[PDB]
């Protein structure tokens, strides 16, 4: 039960449900840290949308320039 | 840059930085979902801790009894 949890320090390492579909910023810079073909990668995953590298639910296709979408990718690679 | 993703709708399904280091509870509840070995299996993970699941980072032992650590699976099952 929940109180436990609590009163357990539980929930200072996890909540109960995921507040974002998506993964975090900082977690997509580690996978893709050390890779050249980073940039060109996510600002097409950005711009065109995807599934499956995190889970099944899909990125929809975002309305963003080609220029946004590669520096979107270049700030969320220098996340830390 | 962040400004950029706030203003795009980015942010309604990312985060920065992950805020806690363990699964979400409902998440775990779907990878175990439907399976009769899992009471047993997070009782003792919850009781002696691990790693390598969900990530590198582990999950220390926890100062629960058996008592409370099979409760909490069953609790963390039902989560939806
Ligand atoms: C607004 C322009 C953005 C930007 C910059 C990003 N997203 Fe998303 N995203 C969502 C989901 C469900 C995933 C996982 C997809 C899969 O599992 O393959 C992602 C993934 C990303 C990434 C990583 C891509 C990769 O292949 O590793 C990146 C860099 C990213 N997004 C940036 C879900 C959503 C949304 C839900 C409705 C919204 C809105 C966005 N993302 C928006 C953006
Ligand atoms: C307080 C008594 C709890 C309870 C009920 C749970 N946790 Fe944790 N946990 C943490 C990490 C980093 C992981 C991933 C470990 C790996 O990758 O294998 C977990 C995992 C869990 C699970 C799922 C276990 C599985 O094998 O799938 C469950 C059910 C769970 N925890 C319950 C990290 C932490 C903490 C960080 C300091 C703390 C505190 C807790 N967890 C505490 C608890």
């Amino acid at each position: 039960n929940e109180q436990l949890a609590k009163q357990k320090g539980c929930m200072a390492c996890h909540d109960l449900k995921a507040k974002k579909v998506g993964p975090a910023y900082a977690d997509v810079a580690k996978k893709y840290a050390g890779r050249k073909d980073a940039v060109d990668y996510l600002a097409g995953k950005i711009k065109k949308g995807g599934s499956g590298v995190w889970g099944s639910v899909p990125m929809p296709p975002q309305n963003v320039t080609d220029a946004e979408a590669k520096q979107l990718a270049q700030w969320i690679l220098s996340i830390k």
